[PDB]
Order: structure tokens, then sequence, then C-alpha cells
């Protein structure tokens, strides 16, 4: 299978960490140059009409949305179901956390930082407060818990590592969210794709230079 | 099980349509008065610390995020898997569509209309264009297709009916998206919860009065 991605991209990095966790290798990894509008070519649009990254192309099956890709890889190529268990309630909790990551936590990242790093606008304090709101919720989810979506390390932890590491490299102070700080340092140790993720975070950091 | 909801709410309506499709009845349906901050009570926060609607409470299991609830109901209470099939690739496509609904299509709704109906600001033309972008993608997804996520009616169709019916009641002209218009009228006919959904849309319409 081929992965169309950018190493700096948090959703891309979540997919890469998932593949590493599963012992899955991509037959091909294609870096999309979005400055050159490579996502807008007829060939790319044929695979992904929404022209987003990451895009997975697996024996003729095209898939996008990082969190859909993550679940797909576990369900198809996973030697076991630990990251996304068969149990309906356990999957449901992971799914809720994945939606939270997309719609609340990473949303708070893009809404605060993108206008700065891409649009060159000053920091918006109300958008900063929305990050704090999001971290407060994550902190509450982690109250009394080692992992973010149940008693075992799961896809939720990988998605959150991709997002939180982006906050980390951006210089956001999340130390004060005590449960988040605890969870983060421990989860890093349990993530075989961590080094690759942090290296990719450095590509993203270039936007802040 | 108990559902905490508001009839006007699109994510709530997606859950209600799913339950009807499955022949599932809620043992209790509790309308949350958000003007009275009922979602902020210790009792509500105990079930859902994020204080959102819809929230499902099923024999001690609390779940939120409408699309997580939808999948949960199919997987747990579904007599068959038709709406969310066992097949990994079919589930993956539905999942991508569900993320699109949350992050792109319904996002375009809230970003355009919420500042108007709740914050009393004038319509923002750039936000209007983002709706058109979203409908264009949905229109492309439906090119040559009867349903929105594969050859059979699925959870993707229910999520999109909840969202698109909200656009409909809001007065957005989507007729020009020919595939969307076709899909919508046909999908309504195949949705046993449709009448309840459209009635709930009238509660939402009150915000436009």
């Amino acid at each position: 299978m081929d992965l169309y991605y950018r190493p700096g991209s948090a959703p891309c990095r979540s997919v890469l960490m998932t593949a590493k966790a599963l012992g899955v290798e991509f037959d091909k990894k294609t870096i999309i140059n979005t400055r050159a509008r490579e996502q807008f070519t007829p060939e790319y649009l044929k695979i992904n009409p929404q022209h987003t990254i990451p895009t997975l192309h697996d024996h003729g099956f095209a898939l996008w949305e990082s969190r859909a890709i993550m679940v797909y890889l576990v369900e198809k190529y996973g030697k076991d179901d630990k990251l996304f268990p068969k149990d309906v309630q356990k999957q449901a909790l992971i799914n809720q956390r994945l939606y939270f990551d997309m719609g609340t936590l990473y949303k708070s990242f893009s809404e605060y930082y993108y206008p700065q790093i891409f649009l060159k606008k000053p920091a918006n304090e109300e958008n900063y407060k929305k990050i704090e709101v999001a971290f407060e919720f994550l902190n509450t989810f982690l109250e009394g818990q080692t992992y973010s979506a149940g008693g075992d390390y799961s896809l939720a932890d990988i998605a959150f590592l991709a997002t939180v590491s982006t906050f980390d490299v951006a210089g956001f102070d999340f130390k004060r969210y005590a449960n988040v700080a605890r969870w983060y340092e421990n989860a890093k140790k349990l993530t075989p794709g961590w080094e690759e993720n942090w290296a990719g975070c450095q590509e993203f950091r270039k936007y802040f230079d």
C-alpha cells in the first residue's frame, strides 16, 4: 500500500505511529507538495476527490481521514485487536475520543495557530482560551486513568500523541494539566513510532521559524 | 437506556433516526435545557464531563459524540450489520464519510449560521463559500452513486440526512447540487425516522424566526 502524506502533519503522524505499532510497513510513502498543488492533479483527485492528506491507497481501495485510516489498519492488518478491541463498548469509547481529538482538541490547535503561522495574524486570546478548554477536558478524561480510552493503550492514545506533540513543538505549556503531563510522558515510552513522530514534529516546527 | 438530547439538534436527530432504523426504543428520552445550563449540573457532568448533547446512558455506560453513538447502537443492538457492515473496507468508507460530516459538512453549517442565529452577526460570505465547497465534495461523492457510502444505505446516509435537512430547513439552496438533490429525496423515502427528523427540524427553525 501507498501512503500520501507530509511528515510534519499531525494526522499523517497519527497514521505513521499506528503502522509502526502494528508492524505494518507501507510499500510506498509519497510526500505531497501542497505548495505545488500536487493534491489537485487529476491523478490525486482520482484517488481522493477531497484532496486531503493523509491518503491511503491499498490495492485499489482509497481511504482518507486519518482516524478512519487508523481504524482500518488495526482491523485489517492487526495481529490482534488490542489497539481497537472487538468489544463494542471499548470501541465506542475510543471512537468518542477520536471525534474529540478531531473536533475539539486538534481543532483548537488549528484555530489558534494556523492564522498565525500561515495567515500571519496576531494571536487571538479567545482562541487561546479554547485550547485551555480542550486541555481541561482531556485532563478530566485522564483523571484516575493511565490511558485516554480505557484500561489499555489504544488508538486514542496514538491520536492524542500526534495532537499533543504538535502543541508541544508549538511551545504550548500543558505541564499545568497534571494528568495530561503524566499520560504524555508515559505514553511516549509505549509508542514504538514516537521517535519518527517527534522528528516529523520538527518539520512542522519550521512554520514557526 | 436513556438519551439526553434536544429535538432540534442535528447530531441528536442522527441518533434518533438510527434508533428508529434499528427498531430500538429508548427507555427514557430527556430533553436538556441548555438555556438553564442543565448540562452543567454535577449529575450531568458525572455522566458526560464534556457536557454535550446527545449523551447516551446505557446500563451504566455513558457515551457521547453522535457518530460514536450511531455506530454503538448498530454494533450492539442491530439485528443485522447492514447500516455498518462487518466488512473492513465498507466500514472504513462509512467512517471517512462520518468524519466528513462532522469536520466539513456540518462544520460549514455551524460556522455560517451560528454567528447569525445565536450571535446576531451579519452573514459572512466567505463562510457561505465554505458551505458550497462542502456541498461540492458531497456532490462528487454521490456522482454515479445511489447512496453516500457504498452500494447500500448506511449510517453515512443517516448522518448526512440529519445535516442536509438542517441546511434545508435553514433555507440553503442545495438543488443545484444535482447528485445531492437526487440522493436526498430518495434517502428520505428509505428512512423510517424521517418524519420525526423533519418535525425536529422545525424546533431548530425557531432560531430563524
